[PDB]
């Protein structure tokens, strides 16, 4: 069946608000004389229970005009992009319309068919019209809501990886955004594409999106790992191979990220994952993809910093070395650094550690000596900066005391090197 | 005899947009459950001629209970459901209300063949497929256009005789007329009785509506021409001398409003109308519509003052002898004065209703300086009284005054 009624499940599923919404778009179709369709995620969400809140509305006609016409009798602010013919209109629910003119008796279908053929993925590629005639209607040509019974993810022409090598990325994500499994055929031809170099052949910001896409979806291990299935992982990232260590290490980032991210804040996880893809990259093979994917400039040296202290730190993690000594490891690096770090470790090695981090942003109080103290009366600049990490550390682990410590050390400084006052 | 025409435009040009996705929604609503829904009467009526109106009354073919019902899961608010009637009212916020109710497919003739006038009788079909069509059986269009009151079949009066008061209150709202087959219609149902043949509410929420609208004393006197006046009233004849008051009436009803306060029309009128009536005759007719049991005193207490009133506004008496005679009398018996009065003489006792009504101050003195004083008993008002005419003629200070009183008050007899 290309075509199906699913007005009973429109008003039993949807907000009434949304509902009267849809009724009304599709009437402003009807006066305005334009074909009006909802598409895309809603029409998939829809049939599969899941709430969405998008509203991808196409009309064939003119998305400007239709949208000004919709904004006379609709609350709200109206955006318009006139370079190419689409407009989004937010109401006062907070949400927005997205409205956009169909690629150019009626041939009608020819049309909104010519729009539908344009999308990624079956489950993707369906509609429902709202002209009041046909309300229900449910426009699936590319057998889209078999794939949905049958949890199939299915791109639209054999070209469809060709002409946007992007969909390599964005198949393996929605097959765990649902339980959903790419089937045979463009599993062929998405390995084809990624075995030629299509990837290489799309621009790094686009690939970017999709990547920190995925990693913001369900389980991004099983998708970092289904991109190694593919070898996607190497065409993105030339030096990077992912091995069953690279494989053992980004179980470990995704495991303690949360915990990361509770206890100090953003992590940004497409830099996580790049802590791992990039470790032990060479200085030149780094700029490529560095100057590629547009990275921070310095993510080198905090890469390499945890790259060259890996062992050191599980040295000291073994024997339980006190406190103060995994400090200048940890300074005052990245969200992504800590997760690096976290990257190595498991058991009581990934407790311990944790323990570490928890003092160190923690019990680094230093509550009276301060900055102004410290003119009794040392004068120089960078002296007032080393006593102070110095008295810091000792509370690392120091018991009490706030002063009486920075006249135990100061032991250590008139000898030697300091002297003077 | 152009039954359709597309008033579409015309909805999304007056119609406000809020009220618009209302009518868009609720036609929509009617394909959902397979119903036929127009809007009608008044607002057809309205939107035609540039009115605002907010009145939204729906008809449907199917069961107004129904689509009420099914209406409600989509509209926000409060739902009336009248089971017996197959009526309804979703009562929705911004405060506004929208009645529905019950019935080719062209039943809505049978339906709105059953109205009063032709511009009343219109319909505008909501369901999306047919959304701006106005449907016009009876040349409401023809009529509208032409300022024309027109009845839809020759038995109207005789199905609701309350329409000819109707009939008088369009043409004065509109400024239309009746056209000539009504009118000969109208003047037969009056009398053959049949407006005597209605209960005393029906007739008498259309007289106050007649009233409360636009040139009354017109309507009054249209009434008249129609033999209408001595069919509500039995024995109230519409004289030249009747038309004399009820004009006078009519002049200085809004002085009165600026001075004194709302003035009741319905009574003003009945004040001027229900003149010179036997015991029994007001007591029918009181008891007919619900006049309170006391007018008729009032009524008679200007009705016999009148001659005394005219010779002391001639005659420039001095306040204090008005006052009896506007003492703490209604505005609508403030109003039956005012109908006998006319330029000079209506100036002045304006001029003393103002002097009555101020200069009434009795500034200090009141009550307490009389009971202390050692006087109990309603004694202690017709002194209050006697100090507040000397003091509505200008006066000393209240006690030199009521000294001067008492000791007036004294002399021809013991207080």
């Amino acid at each position: 069946q290309i075509f199906r009624d699913v007005s009973k499940l429109l008003v039993e599923r949807v907000d009434p608000k949304i509902l009267n919404l849809f009724r009304l778009l599709g009437k402003f179709g009807d006066e305005v004389n334009m074909p009006v369709y909802v598409v895309g995620g809603f029409v998939r969400d829809l049939l599969l229970g899941i709430k969405n809140l998008d509203i991808d509305i196409v009309v064939e006609g003119n998305a400007l005009e239709f949208a000004e016409y919709a904004k006379r009798f609709l609350p709200g602010k109206l955006v318009k992009h006139d370079k190419f013919m689409t407009a989004s209109l937010f109401l006062k629910g907070g949400l927005r319309i997205d409205i956009a003119t169909a690629r150019l008796p009626d041939v009608e279908m020819s049309t909104i068919k010519k729009d539908l053929y344009r999308r990624d993925f079956t489950i993707n590629a369906m509609a429902i019209k709202l002209n009041p005639k046909d309300f229900g209607l449910l426009i699936d040509f590319f057998g889209g809501y078999r794939d949905l019974k049958e949890g199939v993810i299915r791109v639209l022409h054999t070209l469809s990886f060709v002409d946007d090598p992007t969909r390599i990325l964005r198949a393996i994500r929605f097959e765990q955004r649902f339980d959903f499994r790419i089937e045979e055929t463009t599993e062929r031809l998405l390995k084809q594409a990624v075995e030629e170099g299509y990837l290489e052949r799309t621009t790094g910001p686009r690939l970017r999106q999709e990547l920190e896409k995925i990693l913001e979806e369900k389980n991004p291990l099983k998708s970092i790992r289904r991109m190694a299935q593919f070898d996607v992982i190497k065409h993105l990232f030339p030096k990077t191979y992912y091995t069953p260590s690279m494989d053992e290490k980004m179980e470990n980032l995704f495991r303690n990220i949360p915990w990361v991210e509770e206890n100090f804040g953003e992590v940004d996880r497409f830099y996580a994952v790049l802590h791992v893809f990039l470790e032990f990259y060479d200085d030149e093979s780094w700029k490529e993809v560095r100057d590629r994917y547009s990275l921070r400039r310095n993510l080198i040296n905090e890469i390499r910093h945890v790259e060259k202290s890996a062992p050191a730190l599980l040295e000291m993690l073994s024997e339980r070395v006190p406190a103060s000594f995994v400090y200048p490891l940890v300074k005052g690096v990245s969200n992504e650094t800590i997760c690096h770090f976290l990257a190595y470790l498991s058991g009581e090695k990934e407790g311990l550690f944790k323990s570490y981090l928890l003092k160190i942003k923690n019990t680094k109080l230093e509550k009276i000596n301060g900055e102004y103290l410290i003119r009794k009366g040392i004068t120089s600049g960078k002296i007032i900066g080393e006593v102070l990490e110095k008295i810091l550390m000792k509370k690392l682990d120091g018991d009490t005391r706030d002063e009486e410590e920075i006249l135990e050390e100061v032991l250590a400084s008139l000898e030697t090197e300091g002297k003077l006052a």
